[PDB]
């Protein structure tokens, strides 16, 4: 009768009862994960007096409080719901966030797995904030903190007798073309033969054996990058043993979701969509060429943090990046 109405409600009510220790939950396959991280109203904003229309009541709910006027004018509020694995309040710090984002999938790549964290949401959002660091301080963001993660684990008896080496590359895709923001921008080729793997020629890839040494390559990779979105960046972390690539974690930071190159940016979030949709189970673009050996493996993870500015000013932004959160989740 109205089956597809009854999962979506099914599968809203089990997100919704969900334990923390769900997509935390080794020995249990949860190849997507979706999040939402509401940021606090900025100084700017509060002076403006910009109305705080987000609520996130429960660690899976994030309710918008949408300000809507009746035919007539009357003012009313036509509040939605929304409900994620995880859902993080303004008071959330980034060391929260990163705990139940990609710190589960770093494991993944130390298990010989591909995973990938997207950044998405509009512009101002938060989203280099949360993966790069607070603003400029690289230690405080998920890609200092993930690599901390990764010297802690190779360095576990489980793991000791890997013989693994650490490198880390960090580049920037704007306009259909990859910039290598450890080799000074230098602009590099993407080839891909007919078996259909690509290949990314000259990407500069350095060795790291301290999380003081990663600090140096996001401060170095974050200076000369593209603060605002306009391209994609892309920070990774390799786990190599002997000619062979282990294991690789590709933390993104991706550019707002709300001159016409919003057409390149827009099939990248569209293509985006439906290689991950496609991980649980296009119309190509360079980050989703790129990205595309962390999608095909059936030993590939990723997770995805929808990024929120809760003032009433953005509400259409917002409804936007939830409602594409959405469908990414939906497929899980
Ligand atoms: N959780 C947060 N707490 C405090 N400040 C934050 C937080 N998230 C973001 N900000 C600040 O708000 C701005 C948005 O930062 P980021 O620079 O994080 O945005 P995007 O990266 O969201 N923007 P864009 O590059 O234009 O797509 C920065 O000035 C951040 O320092
Ligand atoms: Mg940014």
């Amino acid at each position: 009768p109205n089956w597809e109405f009854a999962r979506m409600i099914k599968e809203f009510r089990v997100t919704m009862e969900c334990s923390p220790l769900t997509v935390t939950d080794p020995i249990e396959e949860h190849r997507i994960c979706v999040c939402v991280r509401k940021r606090p109203l900025n100084k700017q904003e509060l002076a403006k007096k910009e109305i705080d229309v987000i609520s996130v009541p429960s660690k899976c709910l994030l309710l918008v409080h949408e300000p809507k006027l009746k035919v007539d004018l009357t003012k009313y509020l036509e509040n939605q719901a929304f409900c994620f694995d995880f859902a993080f309040d303004e008071t959330a710090s980034n060391e929260v966030v990163y705990r139940f984002t990609a710190r589960p999938l770093v494991q993944t790549i130390f298990e010989g797995g591909k995973a990938t964290c997207f950044a998405y949401g509009q512009t101002g959002s938060g989203k280099t904030h949360t993966m790069g660091g607070d603003l400029q301080n690289a230690s405080k963001g998920i890609y200092a903190m993930a690599s901390r993660d990764v010297f802690l684990l190779k360095n576990q008896p489980r793991y000791r007798n890997l013989n693994l080496e650490v490198y880390v590359t960090f580049f920037e895709i704007y306009n259909g073309k990859v910039f290598d923001l450890l080799n000074k921008k230098a602009k590099l080729r993407v080839l891909e033969d007919s078996r259909q793997q690509v290949q990314v020629v000259g990407l500069q890839e350095y060795l790291v054996t301290c999380a003081d040494d990663v600090i140096k390559m996001i401060n170095m990779g974050s200076a000369c990058r593209t603060n605002s979105s306009r391209s994609h960046a892309c920070f990774q972390i390799l786990l190599r043993t002997k000619g062979r690539l282990h294991g690789k974690f590709s933390l993104v930071d991706l550019a707002g979701n709300e001159r016409m190159e919003g057409a390149e940016i827009n099939k990248s979030l569209l293509a985006l969509k439906e290689c991950i949709r496609a991980l649980g189970q296009f119309r190509e673009s360079k980050l989703t060429q790129v990205l595309r050996d962390s999608f095909i493996g059936e030993n590939s993870r990723t997770c995805m943090i929808a990024m929120i500015s809760p003032g009433i000013s953005s509400c259409e932004y917002t409804l936007n990046t939830l409602r594409y959160a959405d469908r990414v989740k939906e497929l899980s």
